[PDB]
């Protein structure tokens, strides 16, 4: 029965805002209508350098801010600890765990333009099962090797955008020569990567299993997929959409780019030097 506030926006505002939402993991699993209601309930909020959007200990905030342009530091006990850039959010932690502001947010650029959501609209139309989704993945993600370089906060950020994807033996996870919109982290089962050799014929490259990742090549290097990935067993994966890849795997991209060196990626090395793929 909840009806949200509405503040009319120009056609470019709704467009701009809707884009920030579909790339911020707080809103990953909202349908199209609820994405728009949310964009109408947002409000502009501009800040200047050294301005504080919130302060450690504050109880008077209770708002979620999505950054449009500009940066802002996270300061916990006098120490800067995190830089918040465009597309990111401050305030979600207080809204999800109902506690006073834990850290101070200090604009470190000449201006900061935010879009601000009220607690009532977030808890009723966004949050959903956020805490349970976090319970589903964090212990797993904490044990996934290539995620070593995310801190607890970043793993939770990733868990907020994850959903569970199962595959039947022999079903395609990824098809050769397609755009590809998901990275997969195997939780259970085994997969085979089926490339194409010089005459264009199927060739098996390797297998992958629990804790391995597939999908990232095309996101690192902006080409269509260069292999099939097929389940050899019943497979369970957690999956991350392409629009969330950079916002969430940012601090580990460089582990991913060791695809240039690892010999399991020798197939792909040879594909890259002969230029055998198109952008997507
Ligand atoms: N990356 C990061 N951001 C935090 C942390 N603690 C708080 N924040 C951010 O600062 C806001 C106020 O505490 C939260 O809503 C988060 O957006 C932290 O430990 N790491
Ligand atoms: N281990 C390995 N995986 C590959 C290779 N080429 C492609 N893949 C996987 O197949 C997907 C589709 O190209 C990529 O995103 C990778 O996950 C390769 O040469 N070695």
């Amino acid at each position: 029965l909840y009806q949200a506030p509405y503040f009319e926006k120009s056609e470019d505002e709704m467009n701009l805002i809707t884009k920030l939402l579909t790339h911020n993991v707080l809103f990953s699993f909202l349908n199209t209508k609820d994405i728009k209601v949310v964009a109408g309930a947002m409000q502009r909020a501009t800040f200047k350098h050294d301005d504080c959007i919130m302060e450690a200990g504050q109880t008077t905030c209770n708002k979620l801010y999505i950054i449009q342009s500009g940066h802002a530091d996270i300061i916990k006990e006098g120490q800067k600890v995190y830089l918040k850039t465009e597309g990111t959010a401050v305030g979600e932690l207080e809204l999800m765990y109902d506690t006073p502001v834990v850290a101070t947010v200090k604009v470190c650029t000449d201006e900061l333009i935010a879009w601000v959501l009220d607690r009532d609209t977030y808890r009723n139309l966004v949050m959903g099962t956020a805490i349970r989704r976090r319970e589903t993945y964090i212990q797993f993600l904490a044990n996934v090797p290539f995620l070593g370089g995310l801190d607890s906060y970043e793993k939770l950020q990733l868990a907020d955008a994850l959903s569970s994807e199962e595959f039947s033996p022999g079903e395609y996870i990824i098809h050769y020569g397609e755009e590809g919109e998901w990275l997969y982290i195997i939780m259970e089962g085994t997969v085979e990567v089926i490339g194409r050799d010089a005459d264009g014929e199927p060739t098996k490259v390797c297998e992958f299993t629990q804790g391995d990742h597939i999908g990232e090549l095309e996101f690192l290097n902006n080409h269509r997929t260069v292999a099939d990935v097929v389940a050899t067993t019943h497979v369970i994966t957690a999956k991350l959409n392409r629009r969330h890849f950079e916002m969430c795997l940012g601090p580990v991209i460089d582990v991913l780019k060791r695809c240039a060196d690892d010999p399991k990626y020798e197939y792909y090395q040879n594909v890259l030097k002969t230029g055998a793929a198109q952008p997507s």
